[PDB]
């Protein structure tokens, strides 16, 4: 049914999401030190 | 100053982390018809 | 979606191959000095 394109859409933002919720996750004592 | 390799190997972690939780719902939603 | 569960299982499967070959060119490389 959905495309691969559409999957690969999903996958890549469910992908950024995990990224940028672990990236917050180790920098957070660097964004509190401002 | 993270390897290539490596990137790569976090990369696979987290699509592997999402496959195992769809495997899990496809196994479930299965079960739940007994 | 299972064939969300094939796509995830072949991009997988693409990123062992490209670890594993990189992985060799590294040798290479350490050994072309």
């Amino acid at each position: 049914s959905v495309s691969e394109i559409q999957l690969m859409h999903n996958l890549g933002k469910h992908l950024n999401s995990m990224e940028r919720v672990e990236w917050l996750r180790k920098k957070l004592q660097d964004v509190h030190n401002f």
